[PDB]
């Protein structure tokens, strides 16, 4: 029995923690009275303190559902999309048919050109409540809601935040000794390049191991092809992000002259932005973000995958834990499902957050036990949280 | 001429009650929403009950005004919060010696984490206007004479038949044509008896020699969008817009490789990147760009891209202030591959009262202001009006 959204409260979680940047700060970087950081190598912005958006959803008969989305920048933008616009199509609704929600709310701007972007952040958080509303409601976790899931599978270390090539080896090692068998690097950051980088990783960490490169998109496709085969001896597991997210044609030039299978797609946010470069380009593997997405989004990206033999090997970020928890239901429905990216400073403020059993250990995330998402907020979250 | 830094960025919206019928559109018991939205039922789409639009002022150290304007009929606390929390604070301390290198580094920013679109790029244009706005003034010269120069008119086509009956519609085609209008659209989801009749109609009322453009509102399959086009080509039709939805790309080459009516398509994109996805595939005879969504940049690199692939260049128009509207005829004057802009009349005449400087629209075409930069701002009564926000 589903009862009726009564009311939607957006709130931001700003923690007391700080991930750290992959790749120090260097001389010339500037701090913006605003609170935030551009990078002068990637050009990219940074938060000076990890934040996310959190959304509390109430039914009539008080059942409380969570979801989240990013909220490093600008929180208020999808605050307001959600109090001014999608909050009033929502209560009233049910959770009897979440994607049936989704799917109305995405149609209300999709002819305007807002089908991505902040405005899928904002129905990312709605969708993960509202799932989360609807297993509590029928008194089955999500991965059972979507016809049953593992309970556990592997982990990677998606990051080696170390200041230099050799801590970075040592760190890696470190995982390796606990259970870890896949690593990434991020291939700016080494000062003698990609190529040094892997060849390190690859000595220390013996043959076996996994060691995929993240390119964070900044070159052109005849620039990453040569990165990709100067790295191709050292058995690289993938590339990821060789060029810019816009430049298809780019990613089409790259899939199809090297064999190193690439992996995109973090930051896509519906199967829309899939079909638009599988059609063209040889994607060996999605790297989806429940953050961005929700689950409706995640499940329809798993199963394009599965249509057409693609991995999935979800993208992770810091959080309170309710978008990771989202993740971890969802990945575990998936076929094509091959890893899911982990970092310690980016998993252990869940500890805290939330109360729930969801788990990383040895290598392997371990799913919550309970209905809907299998977690909440911790008293501690819930002193911390912020109306927005 | 020298160019003073950025001093201050400062964010308004303008709202007024609309004043022209667009409720009788709702015809399936469609209700009012918290905050004023109302969703159409056919469609899905949803739309405000007011008009309302995000305006910036940006000003410089030395005192020079610049005005920018972006969407703001939806959730305008976005764009806002966009500019407010993160934009704003990367613009000041810039100047205007380099707008587009500017707006690069403003994009740059957050495109990897994927807002290269949406709200993100509304926020860019609204500044990306107010930073040539100033450009122009310091410079003293108006943005197209900026830009290497642009012509000070050209063709203007009617959008717009907010009648009852499909009579009533073709009465006030005619109209517009006896006051020297001789291009016009008009939206197949209108006509309770079918686009092929409305612009049957349409043909016969206006006769032959006039353009008559037929808006296909996104919502056909590509099959169904075919034949819907088949029916009107025996009554040629000036071009098929949005003859599929904007994600289906596949079905938007299929559609285009599958009639020889002219497929125009680009009001919902962002950037040049939008149109590239597009014309890698499909057989684009036009694309209209919506300057209040992209900016002068964004605009000039459209038909930029546009005059590589001979490309025609006929730009959208809508609801606002005439800001970024200003901005759209400024930067399309510039573009060899223009044939002409939509012209919203509803829109644009009851809102002079709003704006300063010499932008006009007559005898089917549009006019271009005078002055330097933007050549257009706020009138005194519409700063009466602002909200900052
Ligand atoms: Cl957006
Ligand atoms: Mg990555
Ligand atoms: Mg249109």
């Amino acid at each position: 029995m589903n009862s009726p959204i009564a009311t939607v409260e957006v709130f931001t979680l700003t923690q007391p923690r700080k991930v750290p940047y992959l790749g120090a700060l260097r001389e010339g970087e500037v701090v913006n009275p605003n609170g935030y950081i551009v990078r002068k190598g990637n050009r990219t912005v940074y938060p000076t303190f990890d934040r996310s958006v959190l959304v509390r959803m109430t039914t009539e008969a008080g059942t409380v559902g969570w979801g989240e989305t990013y909220g490093i920048v600008a929180p208020g933008a999808v605050a307001a999309l959600i109090n001014d616009l999608l909050a009033g199509f929502v209560i009233g609704r049910d959770a009897s048919d979440p994607s049936a929600v989704y799917d109305d709310l995405y149609d209300m701007m999709r002819v305007r050109g807002y089908t991505g972007g902040f405005y899928v952040d904002a129905l990312a958080a709605l969708d993960i409540a509202l799932w989360d509303i609807a297993g509590q409601e029928a008194g089955k976790s999500i991965r059972d809601l979507l016809g049953g899931g593992v309970d556990s599978f592997p982990a990677y270390v998606s990051g080696l935040p170390e200041r230099t090539l050799k801590a970075r080896g040592e760190l890696a090692k470190y995982w390796q000794d606990r259970g870890f068998n896949a690593f990434k690097f991020a291939t700016p950051v080494a000062d003698d390049g990609p190529a040094a980088e892997i060849a390190n990783l690859r000595q220390v960490l013996g043959p076996q191991a996994k060691i995929a490169a993240d390119m964070h998109w900044n070159q052109t496709p005849e620039r990453a092809l040569e990165l990709i085969a100067e790295m191709q001896p050292f058995d690289p597991w993938f590339a990821e992000a060789p060029v810019w997210t816009e430049d298809i044609a780019g990613l089409e030039k790259v899939s199809k002259n090297t064999d190193v299978p690439i992996a995109v797609g973090e930051e896509w946010r519906t199967h829309w932005d899939m079909r638009a470069r599988i059609e063209r380009c040889r994607i060996a593997i999605v790297q989806p973000e429940m953050g961005h997405k929700g689950i409706t989004n995640f499940i329809r990206i798993g199963a394009l995958a599965a249509e057409h033999g693609i991995d999935v090997i979800p993208h992770a970020t810091v959080g309170a834990g309710i978008f990771l928890a989202a993740s971890l239901q969802a990945s575990s429905t998936l076929s094509m499902l091959k890893g899911h990216e982990f970092q310690h400073s980016i998993f252990e403020p869940n500890r805290r957050l939330l109360d729930g059993d969801m788990d990383c250990r040895e290598g392997r995330y371990h799913l919550p036990s309970g209905p809907g998402l299998g977690v909440r907020p911790s008293e501690a979250a819930l002193g911390l949280i912020e109306r927005i």
